[PDB]
């Protein structure tokens, strides 16, 4: 690195390796991706290069685009773990309901800044949500889908997970809206009540017969237009849909309903991350400490 001093490998991100670095002059501790193949689009260098102006509280600071050597690298705040790591080291006793609820209302509140500034995710996971010690926790990689392109494989065949893709996605829509990422998260609120993924899917198709299987496969009345969607097949079987009652137990009430707003096959029907933040399960929000073992 130039003005970087390797600190050690993060890991091997969606777009490329990830490694914790020092800037040697700064001393400031940082992400550094390196990003993947020969030419690096002028396009989406402008179109990063706008993220670096996106700053909220609960969203990671992308506080660098370095294209040199014709060579991309994003430079971006540090935080010490992920949800996904914290999730596994919490299975066995849980993830206390008011540090889950903190966490899903600070998402949200980042989801809301970047929407209100038409920024999407669009690939929102565990593994991309941060967590510090102070009980915040930030969403990673926001706009970088657009900017960039397609996921499928990381950069060194990395089987893509599709357990918190919208179902529009999974049916071949062409244009993602805001609600993908309500999607998304709902999916994780359930994951983090639950200590086990809502749909687990291996392959798109096992993927989008899940989530059938659990909220019923969507029809022209819960879902106008559905039948005209791309990759819609008459064929699809037609499950029945579940209790909410029995997909998360034992969250409360306040929890199902605003899940289940979240949950809802309509892009156009699902809550907005503003009116989440208005729900009644947030009346008595606060923000826990995590137990935190670095
Ligand atoms: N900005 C960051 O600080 C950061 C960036 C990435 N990234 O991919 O760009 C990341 N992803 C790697 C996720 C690795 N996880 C570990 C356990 O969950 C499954 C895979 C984790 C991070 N911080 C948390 C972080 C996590 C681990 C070490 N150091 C910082």
């Amino acid at each position: 690195m130039e003005n970087f001093q390797k600190v050690e490998k993060i890991g091997e991100g969606t777009y490329g390796v990830v490694y914790k670095a020092r800037n040697k002059l700064t001393g400031e501790v940082v992400a550094l991706k390196k990003i993947r193949t020969e030419g690096v689009p002028s396009t989406a260098i402008r179109e990063i290069s706008l993220l670096k102006e996106l700053n909220h509280p609960n969203i990671v600071k992308l506080l660098d685009v370095i294209h040199t050597e014709n060579k991309l690298y994003l430079v971006f705040e540090f935080l010490h773990q992920d949800l996904k790591k914290f999730m596994d080291a919490s299975a066995l006793t849980g993830i206390p309901l008011p540090l889950i609820k903190s966490y899903l209302f600070q998402l949200l509140q980042g989801l809301a800044f970047c929407h209100s500034h038409r920024v999407l995710h669009r690939d929102l996971k565990p593994q991309n949500l941060l967590i510090n010690t102070e009980g915040a926790i930030k969403l990673a990689d926001f706009g970088l889908a657009r900017a960039f392109g397609v996921p499928v494989r990381t950069y060194t065949h990395e089987v893509v997970t599709l357990w918190y893709r919208a179902p529009e996605i999974l049916l071949g829509c062409k244009y993602y809206s805001t609600a993908v990422d309500i999607w998304s998260l709902g999916c994780i609120f359930a994951e983090m009540v639950t200590r086990r993924a809502l749909f687990p899917g291996d392959s798109e198709i096992d993927q989008l017969f899940r989530i059938f299987r659990t909220l019923g496969t969507p029809d022209e009345v819960v879902w106008p237009g559905v039948t005209s969607m791309p990759d819609y097949k008459p064929s699809f079987p037609k499950w029945a849909r579940q209790d909410f009652s029995k997909v998360v137990p034992p969250l409360d009430e306040d929890g199902r309903s605003l899940l289940s707003q979240m949950l809802h096959y309509d892009p156009n029907k699902r809550i907005s991350a503003k009116a989440a933040l208005a729900h009644p399960f947030f009346q008595d929000v606060t923000k826990p400490v995590p137990h935190l073992r670095l």
